[PDB]
RNA sequence: GAAAUUGUUGAAAGGGAAGGGCAUUUGAUCAGAC
RNA sequence: AUGGUGAACUAUGCCUGAAUAGGGUGAAGCCAGAGGAAACUCUGGUGGAGGCUCGUAGCGGUUCUGACGUGCAAAUCGAUCGUCGAAUUUGGGUAUAGGGGCGAAAGACUAAUCGAACCAUCUAGUAGCUGGUUCCUGCCGAAGUUUCCCUCAGGAUAGCAGAAGCUCGUAUCAGUUUUAUGAGGUAAAGCGAAUGAUUAGAGGUUCCGGGGUCGAAAUGACCUUGACCUAUUCUCAAACUUU
RNA sequence: GCCCUGAAAAUGGAUGGCGCUCAAGCGUGUUACCUAUACUCUACCGUCAGGGUUGAUAUGAUGCCCUGACGAGUAGGCAGGCGUGGAGGUCAGUGACGAAGCCUAGACCGUAAGGUCGGGUCGAACGGCCUCUAGUGCAGAUCUUGGUGGUAGUAGCAAAUAUUCAAAUGAGAACUUUGAAGACUGAAGUGGGGAAAGGUUCCACGUCAACAGCAGUUGGACGUGGGUUAGUCGAUCCUAAGA
RNA sequence: GUGAACAGCCUCUAGUUGAUAGAAUAAUGUAGAUAAGGGAAGUCGGCAAAAUAGAUCCGUAACUUCGGGAUAAGGAUUGGC
RNA sequence: AGAACUGGUACGGACAAGGGGAAUCUGACUGUCUAAUUAAAACAUAGCAUUGCGAUGGUCAGAAAGUGAUGUUGACGCAAUGUGAUUUCUGCCCAGUGCUCUGAAUGUCAAAGUGAAGAAAUUCAACCAAGCGCGGGUAAACGGCGGGAGUAACUAUGACUCUCUUAAGGUAGCCAAAUGCCUCGUCAUCUAAUUAGUGACGCGCAUGAAUGGAUUAACGAGAUUCCCACUGUCCCUAUCUACUAUCUAGCGAAACCACAGCCAAGGGAACGGGCUUGGCAGAAUCAGCGGGGAAAGAAGACCCUGUUGAGCUUGACUCUAGU
RNA sequence: GAAGACAUUGUCAGGUGGGGAGUUUGGCUGGGGCGGCACAUCUGUUAAACGAUAACGCAGAUGUCCUAAGGGGGGCUCAUGGAGAACAGAAAUCUCCAGUAGAACAAAAGGGUAAAAGCCCCCUUGAUUUUGAUUUUCAGUGUGAAUACAAACCAUGAAAGUGUGGCCUAUCGAUCCUUUAGUCCCUCGGAAUUUGAGGCUAGAGGUGCCAGAAAAGUUACCACAGGGAUAACUGGCUUGUGGCAGUCAAGCGUUCAUAGCGACAUUGCUUUUUGAUUCUUCGAUGUCGGCUCUUCCUAUCAUACCGAAGCAGAAUUCGGUAAGCGUUGGAUUGUUCACCCACUAAUAGGGAACGUGAGCUGGGUUUAGACCGUCGUGAGACAGGUUAGUUUUACCCUACUGAUGAAUGUUACCGCAAUAGUAAUUGAACUUAGUACGAGAGGAACAGUUCAUUCGGAUAAUUGGUUUUUGCGGCUGUCUGAUCAGGCAUUGCCGCGAAGCUACCAUCCGCUGGAUUAUGGCUGAACGCCUCUAAGUCAGAAUCCAUGCUAGAACGCGGUGAUUUCUUUGCUCCACACAAUAUAGAUGGAUACGAAUAAGGCGUCCUUGUGGCGUCGCUGAACCAUAGCAGGCUAGCAACGGUGCACUUGGCGGAAAGGCCUUGGGUGCUUGCUGGCGAAUUGCAAUGUCAUUUUGCGUGGGGAUAAAUCAUUUGUAUACGACUUAGA
């Protein structure tokens, strides 16, 4: 028979399976559409989410009841150091899909990237391209037959770069290397980019420009095994159940004699890789610059690092990218920025935002103050001052 | 000093049972006859 | 059915013992005072009654239909709860014994056993009902049908089957055809044939159907309706039929 | 006539499936080819039937031989045989130079029941044949008694607030002893005595195979012993309900 | 000792420190709890839980067998010095 | 008992410790029972009422007895019943089944005893105890309280009158009550909305007077309705603690088990793990889970059958203790 | 003292006697019960032309009736119609004609019967006596009925003859007992007589459950042996009924059959009603409802796009593609159902063992307690009402959710993408616009903007919740002599309280291309016209497939880095040296355009094309290769070609290229032609061994000198594994 009583099922389907991923890294399996007219970039990048913070900003909206007028806004930070580019990988196209014809990696490679390609880098004579050094070192022989083999195929090129791991506060000193694809022109002069740009770095300023629609792409905050009521959202049983009430109360019909795969059940949660997308920039900031969180409005001098830092992931000394809401991953976790797969104008996505003040109070407890000057104004003199 | 049941060694087979029948290949072993 | 054993659990009586904080309320009896046309009424003390009451120990066992539910336990555990000075609780002694006890009465309890305890014997109790019923090969090979039965899940009986054969040796034979001779009432057919049913008009007769017209009426006449008769017409039958 | 509309049911799915469109569909016709335990021939087995042959030697005349036909089977009937315990007869049978038993993807016979042999183990009895006799053959009866698995190194060993450090002993210490620290019962106690009941559980010494669902050097365990002193405490006397 | 209290809580005498332990802190359980705004819409049903609660002062209805109802209902106070 | 002062308005500071109100049904109350699924409206109870008996007795026990209980008793007692405090009331019916009384009896009637016939066994006849039958009493015995006809000046109805069955015809009260089918009865009230609740209406299938009727303060771990307060019951869930589950050392079972374990459809004992046609199909596994294994637990307690029972009842059949 | 031969005591007899005892309380049967009798029977039919033949199949009948309605004989002819007669008519009685039964013969019906079998008159008991045979049913038993006889005694009639009950087919009863008639016989057994009794043959009393016990209920306190031979769940066959849908078109609709409806008929479908049945299940598949959760169907309520209107707009009605996406909060009731309140775009219908009880619950039903009404004398009964009433077990296999993992030389990093899944949804406000339209009332839509509902995935800056941070403070009781500082009160209590977790109770985000359905069109035949269709084709839906998003086949794959010698000489590549290993199956060559097939291939020519001319196919049965000891050893001739082999020059090919072409020289052979030598004996065939897979051990010649795991460690992870970090 048949419900007596219609609701909409518990949980999402596309989402299958909700086991963990395959690794920490989430993958990209969508790069942005290639028009070879414009000049060779960069389409991705490479950060670690430092954490959530608040914004003011002057809304700008026709019709609205909010228009310029104010609005306090949240926002995440993810701390983007430049990557160094080390390697181009090209890709025929074949009848099985794409393909890596070839790999051509760089002369010198650091010790933080190399590190990637050992388990245990304390025992090791550290053996990492010593023979592939040798490929180098002559006039013209070696290296450029796989470019021109790259050249001569391969539709689609990429490039390896690795993020510098050991700028920011932590503790991993073991970098994350990554392909990312060329959208350039003319895939000779693809190869070209990426010839002269080894083992030289490419600043976040140079992919991504203010106000912009961008992807975050990581793999989710986990939490173990999850009992069915939390894993999907279904309904408490009554009170008064007996062998509990955080279940579903029936898992399927007599037939057919098996359970169904839909049915919410028991299970890993978390630490899944997801691809959120449209989240607007608010801020590019710049690593070697004094008052990052400071704004037209505002005038003082003040770093976007909150008082006490980050909480769990420390401060921001290089480069940011201030992006409006939130991301998929916590704090201390690698996350690649993507470009946005279309173009939308809604009304939305077109807004100039110009930002007017930026939190800096501490994320520790109840912050009352933004800067230190600010807390020894009100507060005055301590017996712990001199 | 049996069987169920068990250990060790040896041999063989094993993609959601195993076991059986006709026929033969292969491997192991063997009687007769000269 | 006979003969025994149990009131160490529990039921009730009797005998002799034993146990039961601290509060609330404030009955009779008693003292003093006040108002008083008397009569009498009122107030404050005192006192400490009640199968009264809140609530411990105790005795109990309402709900969570909680825990447990191959338990700690063949009835327990936690919380919540009833009663808590008596128709109270309980020990020991003793009385009551199975168609019998005891019962503030539930067919309750009478040793985890009760709408008739337990033990042995009669007893291998009876069962048209359930289950099982042990080596091989060869040859033959059924029945669910008849009649009777308090007969319908059973028997008896005939039949079907096997075995032993017996007397004879191709015949007093045959789940067949032919010839000759009978019997039958089904299929079909039939209703201008009996019975019954059934459509339509045509022609006739009323001293004797009902009506309208000319008539006082006529066994007077005219038009119509009903039956009646004649020759037709359409359609039928398991309990209709010549064939 | 074919095709289409009419033509709506619940897990995904059924010309058997793939798949097939002058078909690999439908109607129809003509040949070739495939294959049943069916039909023809032959061999062999048994059963039935009809016959031949005592003649001397050679023993089964229930024997040997010739001819023909036939062979499914539940319940059931009949017949011929295999095996077991024991008894009469006989093989002047086998055997401590190894009987019986047991084990053996080694050999042989029989359609089969079964029979025989070889090898290992073992240690004292046992068979062939003609007969006699029966407590004579098992896969099952939620069969009886005994034994053993998968489950499975699994459920579990979570009520009662709680342990820790060090030394001693020992082969071995989370658990024994001692010290120290931290706690609890909190006087209707986790204290000190008894009644009923138990019977040596009391105490010492030695001691850990078993029991204390971990452990164990410890124990209400095991082995060996020691220990209960009355004129006054009870019984002993009286009587009660009763016997 | 607190306290009306052989209540509940703490301590003295006396006696125990007995119940297999160790490591981590997933789901689901058993037991104990707290939740914004709403306040029985949940459910057969307020089942479960919550709220009230000691004492002192004030005040106390219908009805009644005149004994009760009654701690009715409803207010205030509560330490230390 | 009172007054100052004092504090982050706190103070029965932990512990301890009534939620309250308006109503309906029902039992008066306290008390008792189904040990181990029912604590109740059941049972008890006081009070009320009835019945039997003066001892050569009532009631009861016993195989029997020179035997016994009440009884060491004596109607203000003993035995047997019904109802169930108080208040109020307990209406009509003795035809029936019972029970109980007169015996004034051509009714019936045993054994014995008597008479006649007989040759006797025997047959016949009259007579005849208790009992039955006949005739009275009795309902706080068991119980019952129904039709029909004619009538009042609008109809309707019947205060009045008569009549059968079979004796009487349901009075005082109470009710969609725990007793009403129809039924979710109709009206009012309560709600936004009520098959609930309360208050009313009645030819009431089938209310009703110690089968007790009605009412009723107090009480109730009894059934029900609503209001206030209160809250995680819920909107709608979230978080925390202990012990588990988890991993390890030691110790170490049971249920159950034809063989086993992937599906779809088909056909088939009409719902396959096995069969057919298909889809498929990769060692060894861990924590969960409750779809399936028509999972396990019991030779269905329901139904039916059997010439199988038992407990109980009675104008069943056949007997019997006692009297 | 009382009583007194009465009580009492003993035996026999009558009444009373559920206090007690024992026992019984039919059968068939579309389950049982109620009902009925299909139980003993009879007629017609079913019944299918001998006989037989079932059903609780159809129309009925019997437990009797008759001294004549039995037996014999004689005479007459019936029902009815027509015509006539005083009262007298449709029915009185009388006359005639007609009249094959259309009457009667007890009853039920069917046969039969006309000088009778009918109606009237006469006589009588043949409805008698004696035992046998036979038919029916059948067992060739009994019982009943009957048939024809034999031996007596009669009736009637003139006589022939008829008469052994009823014109035929129903109309009935064993054993034991009692009783009667007959025989007046046998016996009473030590011998007699007489009563009495027992025997012998024929009747009567009766068993209707009728081949024949002597028999009341109840059980909700219950028991046993069984039955799926038999009911109450599901499932299966069926579909009356329920529900849904068609065809026809008399009519309604002012007018007008078909905008919307539609009578009388009729044809279907479904298994979400209830029936019918009894196949499975009674050594048990847990029978209401709700809650929870998933999936499936379409007969579509809303949302998408459309067609038709009795569509001016608005609203609405009919219909199509469509199940992608939704379909609620409540009062009462155990309720399913129902009925109201309310919101909403809408509050559609259903299935999945009437899904779902080792998922819950337990309000209802349906054990045992209890009350009432009604019924019963009673025990008790009631699909009447009411109140209280134990809901057990997963640790196995599979499924599912997550999690490891051997083996593919090792190890590490970066990737591809087969397959599987998939997602977004709906509303409102403003403007368009008081516009289109309409006499007026009224009154839209596309485009645009701002928000919201339902769903989903994350996240913790803020707000809120959570407190063992037992972090700070406060307070009570007690304990540590007081102070300070602490323990205990199973987290003592209270206020605040970071971090983590977490809330539509907080915030953010949720893509655009193609192909189509219905539908509306283009060109255009068929059918000289016309037509969306046939060929061809355009646009088109919340649809499908893509983009995008999740996992990554643990037996799918690519690229890249490093690859161990003093673990006692290890690893890799190259040449041969010998072994082992194995064969989904060499035995001359897998011999390369593309495209069309109502058209092409090749050759040639020009003015280079969609060109002209010529030729070919009609199968690869082709082409190439192919002679020599399983293919030997030598000689010459002719040309300078052919082939194999190791080197070498230069290119091309990345879809899995791993192969193709080419320059130069050397070398072997050459069957292009002509000579010389050898073969035997494997005995007359025996595959008669000539291929390539992998691995190992040796030489000699180059090439290069790593990691991973455990253990420790981090928490971006976590049940354990696993993950992610760090450590000379
Ligand atoms: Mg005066």
């Amino acid at each position: 028979s048949h419900r007596k009583y219609e609701a909409p099922r518990h949980g999402h389907l596309g989402f299958l399976p909700r086991k963990r991923a395959a690794s920490i890294r989430a993958r990209v399996k969508a790069f942005p559409k290639d028009d070879r007219s414009k000049p060779v970039a960069l389409t991705s990048f490479l950060g670690y989410k430092a954490g959530m913070t608040t914004i003011v900003r002057d809304l700008d909206r026709p019709g609205s009841k909010f228009h310029k007028r104010e609005v306090v806004e949240a926002v995440t930070v993810v701390d983007t150091p430049p990557v160094v580019v080390v390697g181009v990988v090209g890709y025929v196209e074949t009848p099985r899909g794409l393909r890596s014809l070839t790999t051509v990696w760089a002369e010198h490679l650091s010790d933080e990237v190399k590190r990637r390609f050992y388990k245990n880098w304390y025992k090791s004579k550290k053996k990492a391209f010593t023979k592939y050094s040798a490929k180098y070192a002559q006039d013209g022989a070696g290296i450029e037959r796989e470019l021109a083999r790259i050249k001569k195929y391969a539709s689609v090129v990429r490039v390896l770069v690795h993020t510098q791991i050991r700028k920011t506060p932590l503790a991993q000193k073991k970098a994350h290397l990554a392909e990312i694809q060329l959208n350039g022109g003319s895939i000779s002069e693809k190869v070209d980019w990426a010839r002269e740009h080894f083992e030289k770095t490419v600043a976040v300023d140079s992919v991504f420009e203010q106000n912009e629609m961008i992807d975050a792409i990581a793999v989710t905050k986990g939490h173990g095994f999850e009992g069915v009521t939390h894993r999907w959202g279904t309904k408490k049983l009554p009170r008064k159940t007996h062998r509990g009430l955080r279940k579903v109360a029936c898992i399927g019909a007599w037939h057919p004699a098996h359970v169904m795969w839909s049915v919410a059940r028991a299970g890993q949660r978390g630490y899944h890789s997801r691809t959120s997308i449209n989240h607007k920039i608010y801020r590019v900031g710049k690593g070697d610059d004094e008052a990052n969180g400071a704004t037209s409005f505002d005038r003082t001098k003040k770093t976007i690092t909150p008082m006490g830092g980050f909480v769990h992931y420390g401060e921001i000394k290089n480069d940011f990218i201030m992006v409006k809401g939130c991301i998929p991953g916590n704090r201390k976790r690698i996350v690649t920025l993507r470009k946005s797969l279309y173009t939308n104008t809604s009304r939305k996505a077109l807004e100039e935002v110009s930002l007017k003040w930026i939190d800096t109070a501490s994320k520790f407890g109840k912050g009352r103050f933004q800067t230190p000057a600010e807390k020894h104004a009100f507060m005055g003199t301590l017996k712990k001052d001199l």
